[PDB]
C-alpha cells in the first residue's frame, strides 16, 4: 500500500512537470499573439499547477520565472497590483528582479530588455501623475548619462516626455516578444505539446 | 499563419482533455485517501483547467461532474458555501443534483448513495441548530415511511437523533469511497497517468 502510494506520488510529480512546460508554452503563445483572455486563463492554470509541485529542478525554476516575468510585464501598467511582500515594489520593478535572476545568457537582447523595463518602470508612474512614486522607483532601480536624463524628466513633472516616446512601452513589448519567440522555439518539443501535436496531425 | 494557429489551438484542446482526466484521477485518490490539502490544491487546478476547455464530449462532461460532485461532498458540512446561483441550495443538495445528472448506471450502490445524501442533507442542518433550514431542505428534496420519519425528526428539533447515527455522515463517505474506487480503476489507464507511471517504473 505504501509502496503504491509512493509510486503514485512520483507519477503525479512527473505529470505536473509536463503540465508546467505545456502551460508555459501556451502562456508564451498567448503573450506573443496578444490574446489577453487566453493569457489570463492560462496564467490561472499555471499558478495552480505550480502550487502542487514541491521540489523543482533548475529547468523548472527557470520555467516558473518565465511565467512570472510575463505576468508582471502584462500587468506593467496596473500600479494597484502587488507582486511582492514589499507593497512598494511596482509590477515592472518585480519583472526587472526576475529578469536579473533567470539563469540565461546576458546577450545584447537581454540588456536592451533590462534597460527598456527600467525606463518604462519610471514612465508608467509619470503617465499616471505619480511623480513622487516615479522618484522612489528611480532610487530603487538606479542605485550615468541615461540615469541623469531620467532624473531630469522626473523633476520636470511632465506626464508625457519625448524620451518615453523614443524608448516606449510598445518598444519594450516588441523586444520581449523577440525573446518569447526563442522560448517558444525551445519548448515546442516538450512532451505534452509534442504528443498533442502528433494526435492533431494524425487526424488530418 | 492562420493554419498554424488553428492546429496549435486544437493541440491545446487535446492536452487540456488529458490534463482534465489526470486531475480527476488525482482528485479521486486524494478524496479516497483523506488527503484534505492535496484535494484542495488539486481541485484548484481542475477548476482552472476546466475554464480553458470550451466544447466538451459526453465523457468530459461526466468527468467534470465527478470532480464537482466530490467537491460538494467534501464541503457537505460547510453550510456557508454557495455552489448554485440559487443561494438557498446547500452543498449536499447540489451534490444530489449532480448525482442525478451523471450518465451512469443506477445500480443498488447508486440508490444507497442517493438516499444517504438525502438523509445527511437534513442531518447537517439539524446538527447546526438550523431547524427551519432543515425543513426547507426537506421540502426541496422530498417532493413515504423514510420521508415521514425524517419530518418527525425535524419537528422534534433535536440536534442529535439515533436515526442519523445509523445512516451517518461517515457511512455516506464510505459508500461514496466505494464508487470512487471504481472511477479510479476506470481512469487509471488514461494517457497522462499511464505515461507518467511508465517513466517512474523505467527509473526503478
Ligand atoms: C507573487 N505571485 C502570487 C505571482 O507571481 C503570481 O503570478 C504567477 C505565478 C506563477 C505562474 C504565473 F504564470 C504567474
Ligand atoms: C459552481 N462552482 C464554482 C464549482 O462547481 C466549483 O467546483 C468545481 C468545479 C470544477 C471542478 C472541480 F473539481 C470543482
Ligand atoms: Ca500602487
Ligand atoms: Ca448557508
Amino acid at each position: 500500500e505504501e509502496e503504491d502510494a509512493g509510486l503514485v506520488a512520483e507519477a503525479e510529480a512527473v505529470a505536473a512537470g509536463w503540465m508546467l512546460d505545456f502551460l508555459c508554452l501556451s502562456l508564451c503563445r498567448a503573450f506573443r499573439d496578444g490574446r489577453s483572455e487566453d493569457f489570463r486563463r492560462t496564467r490561472n492554470s499555471a499558478e495552480a499547477i505550480i502550487h502542487g509541485l514541491s521540489s523543482l529542478t533548475a529547468c523548472q525554476l527557470r520555467t516558473i520565472y518565465i511565467c512570472q516575468f510575463l505576468t508582471r510585464i502584462a500587468a506593467g501598467k496596473t500600479l494597484d497590483a502587488q507582486f511582492e511582500n514589499d507593497e512598494r515594489i511596482t509590477p515592472l520593478e518585480s519583472a526587472l528582479m526576475i529578469w536579473g535572476s533567470i539563469e540565461k545568457e546576458h546577450d545584447k537582447l537581454h540588456e536592451e530588455i533590462q534597460n527598456l523595463i527600467k525606463i518604462q518602470a519610471i514612465a508608467v508612474c509619470m503617465e499616471n501623475g505619480n511623480f513622487k512614486e516615479a522618484e522612489e522607483v528611480f532610487e530603487r532601480i538606479f542605485g550615468m548619462p541615461f540615469k541623469s536624463k531620467l532624473l531630469m524628466i522626473i523633476s520636470q513633472k511632465d506626464t508625457f516626455h519625448s524620451f518615453f516616446q523614443h524608448f516606449s512601452y510598445n518598444h519594450m513589448m516588441e523586444k520581449i516578444k523577440s525573446y518569447v519567440n526563442y522560448v517558444l522555439s525551445e519548448k515546442s518539443s516538450t512532451f505534452l505539446m509534442k504528443a498533442a501535436a502528433k494526435v492533431v496531425e494524425s487526424k488530418r
